[PDB]
């Protein structure tokens, strides 16, 4: 029932591409689509936008796009934008299984005054709305890819992947779970454990839901997947769930995870992770083990996967 994917020689690379094109030269790709993958109640608009390279910028999952928006940079007069990263939301296939595309999962980033609601889109995120105001044929200057803190270890073909994102942040875990579970790549065929954690405001911020809810049902021994709509639900404390209040839900199954070699990634907002860590913590320090030694141990161990921003 696995997706036919092609070709296989993006198998074949043995190290990660990384920085194929710099910001001085920058690949000239073309827009396919631009969807919305957000409903009404969405606090913003998150888009899903598919991006040709013609098999010029191949990329490893959990790896990031550049994108240098037009026009000059406001700071710097006839110099061109700053590169603004985006993690790759679709696998090394891309979403038409032929190696020619990539995704990006972009949140519009506008601006509304503080006290008359009022939007101005004077003072908007640059990058972010002319990439969901793109369409079918419009070209982007595209750098990299970068990026190797959040590739995927493979090694292991049923390892445990604890994958926990806010938001976009869901982008390389996209990408992971197609791997694993949807795609025929015959070099990798996962039995282990993947449990995503995913945090957004509410039902209707959610992104990729029915995909990955069909992996549960698909997969129910190797895939868990646990949601926290923090203007939906509250905490045990009455406070809005957020990621590191589900994680604390399963905090002893995790840690237990983790104890047996366990991949933990962290993708999406920074400020999560002081609650996740106070979360992991409280949990060592019942077992009476120091959680900074633990910490440094699965660094030293590579099982700590962090890109925030
Ligand atoms: C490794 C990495 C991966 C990333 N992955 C993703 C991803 O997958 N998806 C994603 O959506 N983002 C991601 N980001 C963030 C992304 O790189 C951009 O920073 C983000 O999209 C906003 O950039 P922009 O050009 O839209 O906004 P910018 O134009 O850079 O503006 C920055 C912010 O300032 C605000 N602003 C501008 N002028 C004013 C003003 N005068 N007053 C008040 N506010 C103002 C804008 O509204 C915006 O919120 C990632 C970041 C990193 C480092
Ligand atoms: N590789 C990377 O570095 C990477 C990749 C993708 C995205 N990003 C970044 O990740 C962020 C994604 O944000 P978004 O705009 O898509 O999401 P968002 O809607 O701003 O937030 C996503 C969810 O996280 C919650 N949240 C807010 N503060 C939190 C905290 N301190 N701890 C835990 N959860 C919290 C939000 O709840 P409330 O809004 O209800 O408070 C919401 O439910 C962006 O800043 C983006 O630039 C980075
Ligand atoms: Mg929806």
């Amino acid at each position: 029932s696995k997706v036919s994917v092609a070709p296989l020689h993006l198998e074949s690379a043995k190290e990660p591409p990384l920085n194929t094109y710099k910001p001085k030269e920058p690949f000239t790709a073309t827009i396919v689509s631009v969807e919305s993958l957000v409903g009404p109640k969405a606090p913003g608009e998150t888009c899903h936008i598919v991006i040709d390279h013609g098999g010029n910028v191949p990329y490893w999952e959990g790896q990031s796009y550049g994108v240098i928006p037009p026009g000059e940079n406001p700071k710097k007069p006839g110099a061109p934008q700053n590169v603004r990263l985006y993690s790759i939301a679709s696998t090394r296939y891309g979403d038409n299984f032929d190696g020619r595309t990539g995704s990006l999962c972009v949140r519009r980033a506008v601006y509304y005054d503080p006290e008359t609601g009022k939007e101005d889109p004077s003072k908007n995120g640059v990058c972010s709305n002319f990439l969901c105001n793109s369409k079918p044929g419009d070209k982007i200057q595209l750098t990299g890819p970068s990026g190797k803190i959040m590739l995927l270890p493979e090694e292991d073909p049923n390892a445990t992947h604890i994958m926990i994102a806010t938001g976009t942040g869901v982008a390389p875990f996209r990408g992971y779970l197609r791997r694993m579970f949807m795609e025929d790549v015959p070099n990798y065929r996962f039995g282990g454990l993947a449990w995503l954690f995913l945090g957004v405001a509410n039902s209707d911020s959610l992104l990729y839901d029915e995909e990955f809810t069909s992996y549960l049902k698909q997969y129910p021994d190797n895939f868990r997947y646990d949601k926290a709509l923090s203007r939906e639900q509250k905490n045990r404390s009455g406070g809005k769930m957020y990621v590191q209040d589900k994680i604390e839900e399963y905090s002893d199954e995790i840690f237990k995870l983790l104890d047996g070699g366990a991949h933990i990634y962290f993708c999406g907002l920074k400020g999560m992770m002081p609650g996740i860590q106070d979360t992991l913590k409280k949990v060592a320090e019942r077992r009476g083990e120091s959680w900074d030694q633990k910490l440094a141990q699965l660094k030293k161990n590579k099982q700590w996967h962090v890109e925030v921003s």
